[PDB]
Parts: structure tokens; sequence; C-alpha cells
């Protein structure tokens, strides 16, 4: 995947002379958001999709929350530059225009906005069953982050503590792997823990807006990191810097999951494993921050920055990434 | 569609409110792009994809030219509120992730975005072969315009000059219609007044930035619309007045469907026709208008807008819209 992007990359890198000097003119891509420039402040802007847990959705006849997955993927990404959500269009690509899942769909589409503090603006509907085997829901989402005020990672120094905030559950990265793996073997209404598979596979997208925006307005903040494709490894994003993380226990689906043979290291590299959402404060700031993101969510002190360069060390299990 | 859409389009609105008096307020739904409000200016900001046209790359293995379409789909339309393209961001879903393909996609996009003067920021892509029957290739575009230079139509008033805009054949609207009815019978090496039916069906669709913002510099003008999905009926999101058009001879790709049973009064409602964007301007600037847009492209008087109201009259087809 990685290798086929390098060219349609490097083809972006050489438009931005297009806006040189000029409104709108870019930061580098490879963030969680791409940086415009607007003289005072820089508009944020991301791309995300649900991914294939539409499919799940499908087959229960429940989209009723499928909306706050594409809000949270959108919003949840713009926070990691410092960004304030503002607004997201989104993209519907669909076998057929089911009145039954669309009126689904818009039961989450508003929840999501409202706990998100985003305006959904426009979108586009594409009717195409040649080309699309379900509802596939994507969106991009625009915020703002003042001049001077942008969270890239750059200030992430050795010491720094790692907090993380507890996840909803699988969110929508892994689906494909959970997918492939659980349904056939259990059956899609398989009970565990008194819910069904379906309902651990659909549990929406936690939204971090709220708590992150009052963090970065009390304490000092060195990085932010959704958890998405890559688990832990979007902390390389953030920094040269090593990790040392004790990650909290394996539970819920990702116990089925891990007790079903995928390799330990494996799944830290692809599910969240119960944090979505990691921060980086100066160490003097550990007890506000863990107080103001503990008042929204379960929150953990999950360790520290080394100057283990490169290496990302899950020490309660033996990992290195 | 626009049933189904319902549910979506009236939650929407209803988030509107999350954002009144903050920055990035939104206008209404409905129109090209989503205005923004960030004070002395409006940001744009619209979602489009290329469609099954990808299905006639995918069958002829010709990828290079289908980033020029989603980047024209983007762009053409930010023009229609007044706003000078700024950035965009791609959304690619796959079936899986052909560097060749990745590659070829690469050309098209760097393409589109020099002739759009517009930066590529970042974007999304999504490795989903249950769900994804081939290259699903889509973006999102911003644009900004100053407050007072908004164009969305309601300054147009009978009597008002209108002009179309060639397109340059197909574009990306139409293509599941065309692509049923001419592949099965004909084949895609087919060849039909001089070229292949895949070179028909997979000419690029052609970006009206350069022509549209030399006119909104030079004259006043009332009205801009992108002939897509809907074709002439693309004129009554403008404006309720009534319009009187001659539209040019039907030829190339629309001659094949014509011949092949599809009435006009359908195709008219379906394909561009050979008008890809339509300018409406005052009669005292008609020809000015039209000597800026025949420097670009060939450019053609359609006719007038009329006191009646609702109707599109196609006079020398005798076809009523
Ligand atoms: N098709 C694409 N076109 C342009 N840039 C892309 C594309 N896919 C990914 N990128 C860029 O690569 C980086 C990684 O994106 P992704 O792997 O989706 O993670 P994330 O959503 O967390 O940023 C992002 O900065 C993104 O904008
Ligand atoms: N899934 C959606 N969610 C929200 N708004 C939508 C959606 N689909 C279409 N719209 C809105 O409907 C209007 C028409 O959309 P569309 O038919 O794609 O035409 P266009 O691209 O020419 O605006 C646009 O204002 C768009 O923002
Ligand atoms: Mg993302
Ligand atoms: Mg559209
Ligand atoms: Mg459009
Ligand atoms: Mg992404």
């Amino acid at each position: 995947t990685a290798r086929a992007l390098r060219e349609i990359i490097r083809t972006a890198r050489e438009t931005f002379k297009l806006r040189k000097g000029k409104v709108g003119e870019p930061g580098d891509i490879g963030h969680y958001a791409a940086l415009l420039d607007f003289g005072n402040f820089y508009l944020a802007m991301t791309t995300d999709g649900v991914g294939t847990k539409v499919l799940v959705a499908e087959a229960v006849g429940k989209f009723d929350t499928i909306g706050i997955d594409m809000i949270a993927m959108n919003v949840n990404d713009l926070l990691c530059v410092g960004a304030e959500p503002l607004a997201l269009v989104d993209y519907f690509a669909v076998k057929e225009p089911n009145e039954e899942v669309f009126k689904q769909v818009a039961k989450g589409l508003y929840k999501g906005a409202e706990e998100a503090g985003v305006a959904i603006v426009g979108g586009e509907t594409a009717v195409m069953p040649d080309l699309i085997n379900g509802y596939d829901l994507a969106g991009t989402a625009i915020g703002i982050v003042e001049k001077g005020k942008v969270i890239t990672g750059e200030r992430i120094r050795p010491g720094d503590s790692v907090i993380g905030i507890s996840s909803s559950g699988i969110h929508s990265n892994g689906l494909t792997l959970a997918r492939k793996l659980l349904i056939p073997k259990y059956g899609l209404d398989y009970e565990y823990e008194g819910r069904k598979l379906w309902e651990w596979l659909l549990e929406p997208t936690r939204i971090y807006v709220r708590p992150i925006l009052e963090l970065i307005n009390s304490v000092e903040v060195h990085g932010l990191a959704h958890i998405t494709g890559g688990g832990l490894l979007n902390l390389k994003r953030l920094t040269n810097y090593g990790f040392e993380l004790e990650m909290p226990p394996i539970e819920g689906i990702f116990k089925l999951i891990h007790e079903n043979g995928v390799p330990l290291d494996e799944m830290f590299r692809v599910f969240n494993m119960g944090v979505g959402f990691i921060v980086v404060v100066p160490q003097e700031e550990k007890e506000e921050a863990l107080e103001i993101l503990s008042r929204h969510y379960k929150s953990y002190e999950l360790g520290n920055v080394t100057r283990e360069l490169g290496k990302i060390k899950v020490k309660n299990y033996g990992i290195t990434l």
C-alpha cells in the first residue's frame, strides 16, 4: 500500500509550488491533517472513511451509528495538529439509494456532529452499484488553528509523560481482520460478555474533541495522536524519540481476537487495544492533564518518552515496535 | 436518491446552529459548494467523485487521466459560487494497491492540479476489496471568495444573456448509461467517427478555472453553472426564472448514444451534450464575455433568461425541461 502511494505523494508535493506565497500555501504531507496558510491562522483539512465496518452495519440493518464513525474519524484527526473542528462534508458511495439505510445514517450524523461541534455543510451521494458492494461512508473535515499554536510533535522531548484515553472499543480500524477471523468461526449472533459479536464490531468510534480542546487550552501539550491505522505506530509520526509504555489489560473484542491466534505485536500495530487517543505533555503537567481528561473518559498514564530513538517498548507485554 | 437523501439533508441543516455566530458558520445546502463564514471572506468547499468512468479506465488499462476528471469535478464546482480554487485532498478507495495503477493516477493528478491552480495537500487511501469493485477516486476541494463577491444566481434577471462553454466530451456523468448501452454491443475497441469507444468514454473532463476567473474579474456575472449530473437541469439551481436556449449540434459520443435509442429529452437531462459550463451575464457584458471565453475554449451565445418561470426551452430541438 505504502509503495503504491509513493508516486501519488511525490506528485502531490510537486503541486505545492502552485500556491507558493499565496493564500492556502500548504505544509508537508504525512501528518494527521494538512495545514493551509491563511495569514493569522491555518486551516487544517483531512479526509477519512469508515472502512469495512459498514459491512457489519448492513447485515444487522443498523447504520444508526456509522455516521458517528465517519465524523469521529475526521474530527479526531483534526485535533492532532491542534485545530478546533468547524465543518464537514460527507461522501456516500452506495450500491443503491436505500431509503432505510439513509434514514439510519442520518440519525448518527446528528449525534456525531453535536458531540464534535461541527456543522455538516454539504456532501456527495454517488449511486454506483457496479463499483460499490455496499454503503461506503467517508468525509472531509476542516478546522482552524492559530499561527503559533500548531501541535505537530516537534516539542516532544525525552522524559515527557505519555497519557492514553480509553477507546470505546474497536473504533474503525482492523475491521477486515476482525470480520474475516471471527464471523465465520463464531457467527454474528455469537454472545460474548453479554453482547453479540455484531455489537462489539459496530460499537461507534469515540469522539475526543471536548477533552482535547480543554486539554490544549489548560496545559502545555507537546503531541497528540489519534490511534487509527497502524495502531501505536502512529506515535512515530510525532517524533524520532522512543516510547516506554504500559498498555491496559487486553479485554473485550481485543481479547477474543487475541485468543484466536493473532500475534500480540501484530495487534498493537492494527487495533487500538483499548487506547483510542494518546497525548504527550511535560512531566510536570501529567496530573493536571489526567484530571482534565478523566472528567470525560477513563484515561491512563501510559509511560514516558525515552532517548531510545524510534522504538516503542510495550514493557508489560514484552513487545517492541 | 433525492428521496433517500431527504433525511440526511434535513439532519445536516439541523447541525448549522452548532456554528451559529462562530467562525465557519455555513450558508444553506443545495448549491454547488458550501460557503463558510470566515469574516472578510467565505471559504467554499465541495466534494465530488469521478463515477463509473473508472470502470472504463480499468477495463482498458488507462488510468493516467482520471485524476484530471476528479480535480475538474471539484474545482469546477467551486467556480459556481464565484470562488478561486486553492487546495484539494483526494479519497482513493481501491480493491488492491496496484503500484502501476497508482503511478498513472498520479500523472493525471499533477496535470489537473496545474491547470486548476490548486495544491494537492493530502488525502486517504482505503484498500477494501469486500466493498470496492475497482478504483473509486473522489476528492474535496476548497476555494475562497470575498464577501460581496459571491455568485449564487440571485442576481439573474429576465433578459440576461446565457453563454455556454464547450465541454471536452462526455466529462464524468452519464457513464453508467453509456457503458451499459454501448460496450456489450460494440466493444471498447469499436471505431466511431475516427476514435475508439474507450477514447470517447475516457476523454478527460475540461477544467474551467482560467476562463471563469478571468471572466468574473472583468465583467458583471449573475450566475455560473457546471454541467454535471442532471445536465441542463442544473440551471434551475441558479434561479426560478426560465431559459430560452439554442443548443449546439449533436456530435461525437452523444450522437452515437442518441442513435442507440436514448431520446433527446433524457439525454439533455443526463449528458452535457457539448456544453460543460454555462454563465449568465447582463446583456451589455455579452460581447466582452464571449471574447474572454472564446480565447480559452469554443463558446456559444445560447440564449436568454425569460420572465416566464421554471422552464428550459431548447428551441432548436423542440424540447422543454
Ligand atoms: N491518496 C492519497 N493522496 C494524497 N495523500 C495521501 C493519500 N493517502 C494518504 N495520504 C497522506 O499520507 C498520510 C497518511 O495518511 P493515512 O495513512 O490515511 O493516516 P491519517 O489518516 O492518520 O493521516 C496523510 O498525511 C495523508 O494525507
Ligand atoms: N450525502 C450528502 N450529504 C449532505 N449533502 C449532500 C449529500 N449529497 C448531496 N448533498 C448536497 O446536495 C446538493 C447537490 O449535490 P450533487 O447532486 O452532488 O450536485 P453538485 O455536485 O452539482 O452540487 C449539494 O449542495 C450537496 O452538498
Ligand atoms: Mg485518519
Ligand atoms: Mg456532487
Ligand atoms: Mg458536483
Ligand atoms: Mg487517512
